[PDB]
């Protein structure tokens, strides 16, 4: 579990989010596993504006943050779950290393900020969901 907290925005995993996300609904895209939604308070959280390929993750399921190198987003085919069909998932960074079920939504950092959140896992390989495009989250 997790989320970004960036202005009047909740960004979280898709398939992870609340009866109350969807409530509050701003945007939501199934190839990406992103879903954000609006806060009453405002966040503090900065978004990274960047094409860093090293990074910080935190994995739930070891209680550690661990260093590691990530590919640039891409479409990346992703096997069927309970939460999807087999697809290709969009703006998707892969690393070595550990991730599983109950991970998604840790952060991925660089020194500019969050890049993305933990989404896919498997295989000794974690996914990111990347949010660096998303310019609209520094806005309105
Ligand atoms: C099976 C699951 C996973 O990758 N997904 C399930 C949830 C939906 C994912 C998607 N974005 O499509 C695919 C997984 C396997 N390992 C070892 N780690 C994970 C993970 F970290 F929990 F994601
Ligand atoms: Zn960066």
């Amino acid at each position: 579990s997790g989320a970004i907290y960036v202005g009047n925005y909740r960004v979280v995993n898709r398939h992870l989010a609340t009866h109350n996300d969807w409530a509050n609904l701003v945007w939501e895209d199934s190839s990406r596993d992103l879903l954000v939604s609006s806060t009453t308070a405002q966040g503090c959280d900065t978004i990274a504006r960047c094409d860093c390929q090293t990074g910080v993750y935190y994995c739930s399921s070891r209680r550690k943050h661990y260093p590691v190198s990530f590919s640039k987003p891409s479409l990346i085919f992703v096997e069927a779950s309970e939460y999807y069909p087999a697809r290709y998932q969009s703006h998707l960074m892969l690393a070595v290393g550990h991730s599983e079920p109950g991970d998604c939504g840790g952060i991925l950092r660089c020194q500019h900020g969050v890049v993305g959140i933990v989404s896919t896992g498997g295989n000794g390989l974690v996914g990111f969901a990347d949010v660096r495009d998303l310019l609209w989250l520094d806005e309105e």
